[PDB]
């Protein structure tokens, strides 16, 4: 089974043929991707609010308009998807949704309303895919570059009705219901001590400072109950690196940040005419991303090599999660820069499953984004931005959907494709809640 | 060779399942969906502006979230294209490209500059898939609800250094290396004339009103040449059907209206805070649509039976012109209403082409548009409308790219979509030239 392994422009783009990305017949490639065989291990890689629109100015950016990312743009088997949530109220499709109802949905093969995790209308609990492989016998991992509380991660191993309730604190008072002392699961933060991944990692460390109001580890803080119940925790690279075991008897928790991880590049937001009234900008480093901090990439590579070592398999889902956020805070570096630190992380993930054979990849993102490439000389009622590409071009970026401070999600359906066995299922118009029963059955999960 | 059926929500959208668009697996489908062998015909067909955010809004408006295009949403092979345009001093990518520039790229197989029909950058013409079809012996059309002199199907048979170059008077002014009387080729009304496809049917009457500077036709008016040469005019429905054979001998030229065709659906413009100020608006059907007036639908399908009795084959390209046009007015009506149409107009060449058995249809737009679907309660800076859709829920859309008069293009890769012999090649990361590539090898043209 072939991944693409060159889809740049095959010559000179001024010249005829010169921006061709295929060099003969895609027939007998596509017919050697097809496989209904049954899947051994399946990663999932989401970029958040990585429509296609993120997608293109990130290449523009990054590789140049005809150039090609080596993970995102590989997978073969490509198709649209729709992620509408519901209005509780009336149960009528919510257009646009928010990133915890789009998780639910792929998670739990159920749609349901904006802000919910794991529960659909009724606020009825819905066992996730993650809960499903893990009671199957496989290993599980949950990879992310934001807070482990958020949305995303969340979604695979907590049921709360509203994405609001991280700890303790914030859930007796949001989700009243949920918590522990009322009887409840607990918060999101205790539900993921509770569901035992064997590999999570991500950020988030403070909200695992807060102590439980109830249960066995009343008093502790949820990191104490954390190496209480026998996890390992890690902090840093070189930690995560000394990792050599990760299972239910020892489930590895590495937080490397008190919030989200820092992100890969850095540069101004955008502003009012600001293709105009300033100069283009060239994306910088940041010099805080540190050397201590593992790379998305890392964290995927780790993930790998210690779920590897289950003969049953694994479920790995990682998370590129601050395209999303840089998205919304109209910050065109930031953004692009996480959408090239994902890429990496596909890369990985595609060198394996290319060379285990059985293993379904499928990138996709929860919903889409506000960001939009215009012309240069664009006069946008928002924030615009000038950046210089890698073409030695300048490219404009807009945020036009929101007066307040961050820009909105959008519902465009985007992108998603996918390598391996049952990945044909990807192609054409899908929704988001085929994904989940694409992957139950293909890891052959009851 | 199958389509796909039904992609709809299979169920009760708020229950477990009950939003799949998927009832089994699908690789066999996908497998019988594989053929190399050569298409005899090949219909194009090209919603303006129409990215996945556009097919989305339409979507949710006309058939609900949960619901399917029969016709725009039942192409099995899909995949996404880029389709920047080059700066025509520096030859690098200009990344948001305009109507000529992209349609100069699938029918030549080379990119070009923002406003450039059928020429490179150095100006050079480059023969098209339709004058390359013709030249093999197949038969030809060229169909669109704009003007017959606008971008789109006007690159198909001129080559002029601006699109603005109409008729006779643009021309000696806007091209003056093209105009007639200065020894060029002539205006894209000239060379529409002098290519003589079989069947070319749309709007644009009133350039046909200009009198030949210079050749054989001087003095003339376009209208009176087309007659002189043979051509067959009709200008309404009844005329139109009332036609049996368009050939060499004597081709079909049909011109519906002085300008553009009339939109399907009326409704009003998108306006500052519409979404808060304004209560949410139903599209409504527009008198002037007229029964007098063939519908995309019907040109489509009149194009198909003349095309059909040339034995060796045809190729058409079919645009659903408005929706780019309603776009950039920002009126979700207009907008909506033209890719309806459009999806009516896929129909007719998929139930063709499914019978026939030898034709590719690939549906695709020449660039992504302003529009994006954004949360009810959005404050944004630009220009909002409520909907009410069909399912009794209310969608906003926003343009918010422009502080000008009308909405721009935007550069975001976007969906294209094939059934048929070699539709494996739309399949994965692709560009805009790659189709030129894919349909002269489908047709085995040399
Ligand atoms: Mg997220
Ligand atoms: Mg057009
Ligand atoms: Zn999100
Ligand atoms: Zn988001
Ligand atoms: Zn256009
Ligand atoms: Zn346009």
């Amino acid at each position: 089974m072939p991944v693409l392994e060159n889809r740049a422009a095959q010559g000179d783009i001024t010249a005829p043929g010169g921006a061709r990305r295929l060099t003969g017949d895609q027939t007998a490639a596509l017919r050697d991707s097809l496989s209904d065989k049954p899947a051994k291990n399946i990663i999932l890689l989401i970029g958040d609010g990585m429509g296609d629109s993120e997608i293109t100015a990130a290449r523009n950016y990054a590789e140049g308009a005809g150039g090609f990312f080596k993970g995102i743009d590989a997978l073969p088997l490509t198709g649209q998807y729709t992620h509408y949530a519901l209005n509780k109220k009336t149960g009528k499709p919510d257009y646009v949704t928010d990133s915890a109802a789009s998780a639910t949905a792929w998670s739990t093969g159920v749609k349901t309303y904006n802000g919910a995790l794991g529960v659909d209308i009724h606020e009825k609990d819905h066992p996730t895919i993650l809960e499903m492989a893990k009671a199957a016998g496989l290993a599980t991992g949950n990879v992310s570059t934001a807070e482990l509380q958020d949305a995303t991660p969340a979604a695979l191993v907590a049921h709360v009705t509203s994405r609001k309730c991280y700890g303790p604190s914030a859930t007796s008072e949001k989700c009243p219901g949920n918590a522990l002392e009322k009887g409840g699961k607990g918060s999101i933060t205790e539900q993921l001590l509770n569901a035992r991944a064997d590999v999570t990692l991500g950020g988030g460390a403070k909200t695992f400072a807060e102590t439980a109001t109830a249960g066995e580890w009343q008093g502790k803080t949820l990191r104490e109950q954390a190496q209480a119940r026998g996890y390992q925790l890690v902090s840093d690279a070189a930690s995560l690196n000394s990792v050599t075991e990760a299972n239910q008897q020892k489930p590895l928790l590495g937080l490397f940040a008190d919030g989200n991880m820092p992100v890969r590049w850095l540069g101004p937001k955008a502003t009012y005419h600001g293709n105009i009234d300033k100069p283009a900008v060239t994306c910088t480093p940041n010099p805080q991303r540190n050397d201590s901090v593992p790379t998305l990439a890392q964290m995927t590579d780790k993930a790998i090599e210690l779920l590897s070592k289950n003969e049953k398999g694994f479920f790995l889902q990682v998370e590129g999660a601050s395209i999303d956020k840089q998205d919304h805070a109209a910050n065109p570096c930031g953004q692009i820069g996480e959408t090239v630190d994902l890429d990496e992380a596909v890369q990985r993930a595609l060198e394996f499953a290319k060379k285990e054979g059985n293993t379904l990849v499928i990138v996709t993102a929860d919903h889409a984004h506000a960001s939009q490439i215009v012309a240069p000389d664009t006069k946008a009622p928002g924030l615009t931005q000038a950046l210089n590409t890698k073409d030695g071009a300048v490219m404009v970026m807009s945020y036009g959907n929101s007066e307040e401070d961050s820009q909105e999600n959008t519902g465009s359906q985007l992108r998603i494709a996918a390598y391996g066995p049952h990945a044909a299922n990807v192609v054409g118009l899908t929704d988001q809640t085929d994904l989940f029963y694409t992957m139950k059955a293909a890891l052959g999960l009851k």
